[PDB]
């Protein structure tokens, strides 16, 4: 049942947030957002055009060069961010409902993971605003040498639909902590949650134009941001194809880019794994968030001795998941975010069948309406098959036998991706030997899918450029100035 | 200046490439010529790297990275290798400085005192880092050990220009090597000799086969093969904005990390309470150092109105007095531009400066009878929209502009697509730190100019680049951060 | 015109003031109590439960059990951080309560206790709440056969003793960094000024600190403090106070090979060179010594003035001293309050006598003020020489010594000829001279064209006999850590 | 099979051994000398100049002057770095000379002195030369009104005292980090083992160290050591050695509020869990104690074994102990040399008798060995209890104690129930159990599936009464530094 502040919000058309103000599109356009469990329209949203991105950017440039955001102390800036965290926590139920309605994930996991992650995130980055230190370099007695880590200026941020609010924080926490200002575009599929949270930025006391949210379409609002002459730096999370474009375009202006893109991450069950723990790890690794997760362990490698056991366990668990609407208490898995996404994973399933793979579970739509896909388990697969190389992005796992540690490292590594990886082994040497050898940004040894504001996240190879999260994330929003003072 | 025997012997033969630890010719026998810019004579014939040769270099670098000595070796052992190399470079300092003077065109004495010694010092400095490239241990929860590894990114492709040839090879390789990367490096076609002589010294220091591979040639073939190679993990370039754009564009197809060091139009700013003597010299040397073939050159000299006439007069005199000659003549203070193409380009900018209404207070033409020389030039009666105050000329060309307030000069100095460096001259403690804080540049010198050191980072804001070189900072470009979570529950 | 008492301080002051051990409010086991006064009136302000060795003992066992097991030992870093941040919010919410208590118990003016002490305390806890998730160790690349990493573990139960001159702020300097690291605490506030801290105990409870993490044991140096210094089960000791007591502590800690952090006194020079902006430097000079009644360790007790400006700054310093409005801290018009005790008042009046005996001129002040209270007049000493008792030793009152100099190399040597080295100020408009002078002075803190600035993010401490170690900033965390180097064979 | 003396050590030992003060080789002012012995043969190995209080005062003035003015004070970091690297190269050039001096003077085998000691000394200097250019402070973004920065300034003249068991390498531990930061040094080698360091003085001079940057004063602890400890103009003191002398030094240092770092003894535990790889663990347990004849503070002198393997490991250590080949350091066959002195042999023989009369069983050794020299047999003690002298106190010979255990929780407790906390070893093939156990052990360094590993890049130090501070790694630089926070007012 809908919370009253959510009912009130969804009762009017959704406005953009530009220069501390809730506004319509300058030319009045709007777009629809849907509920993927029902396929009905959930809201009508003001649609940002190029001229709106230009208003957002002017407002951001201005808040950065002059005024309170530019005059504030690092303690004062930190307080703003902490207060935002508190506010998001006060409205945890309202935001969780919006993610459940707009994205489609279960309400309770939006509350326990997404909203708590977002809150911890801001809290973490609020602590960095006073600790972004530069250096004093001893070189000569004739010179004082030091570096300042100055905020790069106005940043352009584009994020996807699969963890809408979490990803807004991954982006803004680090950038805001260095003292930048922000033009952010949420995904056309999932703008609501960020646009509700705007109120909380206003109420926490963020000066006008420090943040600006411009919902819309990728080729218009999105591309306006990437091609704008007065955006200093761009950060993107999304598909590899859009990734490549953003970097291409960013080259025209010698603009720093940080990309978080796709994965085909291996999750590896060696002979001395604790089998009961690795099975649950493998299953949650792919099935968490309906498989709509960059870091999903969509290639479960199993030592040959345990293959038939883990496959039997993964089939049983696949058929056991409770499919339903995110706003139903009993739901464990919701649907895909859109019709186009469901069609896409269903075409990947058909491709796998026609290439010779065997569906041991799932492999088809689920329910009467909504964009559901049954959790799917593929067997009899080879490394050269399409389904084993390309990111599917649905609850679809491929399960591969291997006979030696050296073999599985090489097959795990033979990929264009390198975002994450899992390794299950009880042995101390093997754990760290394998972790060392895998070409992946994040390695989990006897676990999978763990994220924290304090730990860096990002890809090797075509999974990205740069890291978000941790201390490392600050570097992207900074510009290093080496000052030399003649004291001779 | 008498040519060293070892230089004589080196120039007496065809100049080989260095791939997988051996001195080689190009697979298909192609060659090109390098000139002495002071005489226009052929200086040496060099083996020209083709696509095929870059391929041989990348395989060798891949092999040295995945297996073998380089891959197994301790950090202390790698540090010792890099240090032995610096010692060798220092032992051959005179040979290297002559090649830098012959090939590039600068005065011997400055190549010795500045270039060679800074090459030695930068390797010396980065050998100390190998053992100190640390990651983190992060406290999150009692249920996990969290730690990060800073793994070397792998095979790295590096392209450099011609204005500081050896020093720039050390800016690229010092940090790369210190992290444990392996390297395919392309020197500039105008100035391959220093680096290919230096190759003898990597071999003698004990570098394993393939750690370092030097492929001289041309940008559209050797350069482009580097940029576009699927097996190179990361690319680093310095040179023209136009080539840098291209490289970042091509790097998008492999989602490949890029470091770019590009041009500048750096302001050198003289406020009312400058020590004027020291600021006039700093202004003159800021633009004229290395014939103005310096991306950080103080090419816009802003002067508070009270001092404007005084510094214009002084820069005209100083400009008129610089002694042009060959780098190998002991009397020479400034040599020539590196090529006929570059002389033509800077002379074109002089004419465009005249067409637009500016006045040439000094110089403004070619000099001498042989050589790509251009006279030191002072432009006056200038405005902010003129192409000469906006674009990188890369010559001994300076633009002198008056101003009347501190806020005004900050706004004008910052209105550039560039942002590499800046100079500020003031005896006031508040104003010095204030002005420096507000200038959008990678490096700011308060009461000095053109100071670089292995330990202080260097790079541009805006279109002057992406990333920093030198210092601790440069390490990060050759690194790949791995976050490891160990469940200890 | 009196600042009216908050209902909550009134209630607090009506009962015996209890100690805080193992999350509970308790009297001393033997039932002893001591009195604390209002130094403006001399009246008894509260009666307080007095901690003996046996009470310190109970606090340590409580600290030990909270460190070895339980919620504080199992909590995530984000959970700890949230606690520390909620604490800062509670302190800000009771800002007026806390500030009335400093003004009453310590003596300083209510308004500055509010604007400065209280907000600095709040700011300090918010800064350290941020470090909790960020105390990072290293991953050292040595050899492909090992995995080498360090952990920065909390050292354990820490013994913390603080003085009376900034009572709440100093409690935050000690506890912020230590709690941030995951340590647990037994902390003795000064017998002159226990109230502020024992009120704040409410707020550690209301924020939800587990029992035993934090324990406050008020009482006397030779009993409660000494029992902290000598307890076998306290892992590390941190002290701020007199140089005499600091040596006793360091000497006693020798017997248990215990890490020690000391913040002691100072004779900090404030240096006005020829090209100072004089109007500013005169205020820096006056404010550098007179802030908090000179009961401030970083105080610019020596004002060095280039000779061109000596007569000018003396005249301004005299006019200013004679103009400060002395009175009760709870009274609105008050600029300067009294000294914390009769004992301290005697100490400073006594240094004033030694100043006159040694030949110096009292240019202003030089005696007690008002009819009651521990007040001393802002004092200006003129005709001074570097060998005099008053120029060498820390007085701790509103007493300043003015010294001319003729050159920069001279003033650097004269400033530096001291056993102390807590802080220094340099006033000069020249870019080179500022940094040159700052580089050459032997002091933990140098302010260039300013004085008495403190912030959570910037470390503070002394060179030579002004201390060992640093407080504030990131540096402070190292005092409460224990480094462990783990090697994992992966051959 | 005798290892043949190097011409250069022949020439060195053929003369009276001189002190190194202010760049020159000198005698003691009063002309006193002392002898050092060959602990294999008990003959006089050399006659060395004895530093007295008056010689420490000369050494301190020279270091003070070298710190305040002259090349060392004006030099760039790149230049300081180059002196330290040239030293490292010269040491490596003289590797055989120096390893023979350790073998003659300390008693350890030549080949191990060369492979370990000399090679680590070199690598230590090489690593610390890399730090001179990278000792960075902070710029702290606090407010737009200030530039806040900190400087890590060298602390000044430092006094360093080292023991006799790893003579040259321990001198590098002290000096690398101290010189890296820009300090100057008065260093006293142990009376038992002065030779390797005073030979190494040739190399400081040949490398181009300015006069006074480094001063070496051989002598007796209660005269030359105490003169360093009690000197008013030494800014900081570092020491490794006995708990007893360390408490003295800290006690004495209190008077000057002088920073102390201490590396003291240990009773380090080496824990074989049920799932250890037993082959490896057995060698680890054996090498862990017997390396350097047990004259190693981090020695695994308490070998804990799961009861499943107790008999298997006791039988193996007994066989290995009875097989060690004892002899002179300069004989080729030697696997273990003698103890350092007659006094050291008598102390360890006393502990063995104490073990016997408390009721423990000597399963091997337990007595002196050979005809001449200060040798003691490798000893295995069994049937031992936690409360026994031999399982509590540091013996410092080739003496191990084997203790069974039944649960992991139990072994963590018994291993931590000690006043010591220098190092520990944990042997388990399980990923989880390795790290959990390493986390719960109260020791400065923990080895997982190995033992006795040290490296210039990884910090070393003790928890509890094993020490204060760390040496090695970046961590060692903080001990020789003094942090200065500058605040520049920019309006
Ligand atoms: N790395 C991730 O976390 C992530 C997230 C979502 C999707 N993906 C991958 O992307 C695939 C397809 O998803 P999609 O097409 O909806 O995502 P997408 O790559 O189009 O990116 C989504 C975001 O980028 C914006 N965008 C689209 N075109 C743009 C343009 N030309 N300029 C600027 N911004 C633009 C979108 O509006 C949205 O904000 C999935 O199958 C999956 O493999 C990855
Ligand atoms: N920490 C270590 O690595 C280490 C090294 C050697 C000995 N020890 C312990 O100490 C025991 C043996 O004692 P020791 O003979 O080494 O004596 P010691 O610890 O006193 O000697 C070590 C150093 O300190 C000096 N010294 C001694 N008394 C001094 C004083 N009063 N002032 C200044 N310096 C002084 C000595 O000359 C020597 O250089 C061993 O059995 C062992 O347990 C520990
Ligand atoms: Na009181």
């Amino acid at each position: 049942e809908l919370k009253p502040k959510v009912e009130a919000f969804l009762n009017e058309e959704i406005k953009m947030f530009i220069n501390g103000e809730f506004v319509s599109a300058i030319g009045g356009k709007t777009f629809e957002t849907y509920n993927p469990a029902t396929e009905d329209v959930l809201a009508v949203v003001c649609e940002a055009q190029e001229e709106d991105i230009d208003a957002a950017v002017k407002a951001a440039r201005s808040a950065f060069e002059s005024g309170p955001w530019a005059e504030m102390t690092t303690a004062e800036r930190a307080h703003l961010i902490y207060k935002l965290a508190d506010l998001i926590e006060e409205h945890r139920e309202e935001l969780a409902q919006l993610e459940a309605l707009d994205n489609g994930k279960p309400y309770q996991v939006a509350l326990d993971d997404d909203i708590s992650a977002t809150v911890e995130n801001y809290r973490y980055y609020a602590g960095w605003t006073t600790k972004i230190i530069g250096q004093t370099i001893p070189i000569s007695k004739d010179y004082l040498n030091y570096t300042r880590h100055e905020p790069v200026g106005v940043v352009g941020q584009i994020i996807p639909w699969n963890f809408p609010l979490v990803m807004s924080s991954w982006k803004m926490g680090a950038a805001l902590a260095t003292g930048c200002t922000i033009v952010l575009k949420p995904a056309e599929q999932t703008p609501l949650s960020l646009l509700y949270a705007a109120k909380l930025f206003k109420e926490a006391g963020f000066p006008n134009g420090v943040v600006n949210f411009v919902p819309g379409f990728g080729p218009e609002a999105g591309a306006a941001i990437v091609n704008h002459h007065d955006i200093d730096k761009v950060a993107f999370t999304g598909s590899t194809v859009t990734g490549k474009y953003i970097m291409r375009q960013s080259a025209e202006m010698i603009k720093h880019v940080t990309l978080e893109l796709g994965g085909k991450s291996p999750n590896i069950i060696l002979e001395d794994a604790d089998l009961e723990e690795a099975i649950n790890g493998a299953f949650q690794g792919i099935m968490y968030n309906h498989g709509q997760n960059c870091s999903a362990g969509s290639r479960v490698f199993v030592h040959r001795k345990h293959y038939e056991t883990v496959v039997d366990a993964l089939v049983k668990m696949a058929n056991n998941v409770k499919l339903g609407a995110g706003m139903e208490k009993e739901t464990e898995m919701g649907p895909l975010v859109s019709k186009k996404q469901q069609e896409r994973v269903l075409n990947y399933i058909e491709q796998g069948k026609k290439e010779g793979a065997t569906v041991a579970a799932g492999g088809e739509r689920a329910l009467e309406k909504g964009y559901f896909v049954k959790p799917t388990v593929f067997t009899d697969v080879t490394d050269d098959m399409t389904i084993v190389k390309e990111e599917i992005f649905g609850p679809v796992v491929v399960v591969l036998p291997f006979d030696s540690t050296e073999e599985v490292i090489e097959r795990a590594n033979n990929s264009s991706y390198g975002l994450a990886a899992g390794v299950w082994t009880q042995n101390i040497k093997t754990g760290h030997q394998v972790a060392n050898k895998l070409k992946a940004g994040t390695v989990w040894i006897n676990d999978y899918n763990l994220e924290n504001a304090a730990a860096p996240f990002g890809g090797y190879k075509q999974s990205g450029i740069g890291r978000e999260l941790g201390s490392y994330a600050l570097d992207n929003y900074t510009e290093v100035k080496s000052v030399w003072v003649n004291i001779k």
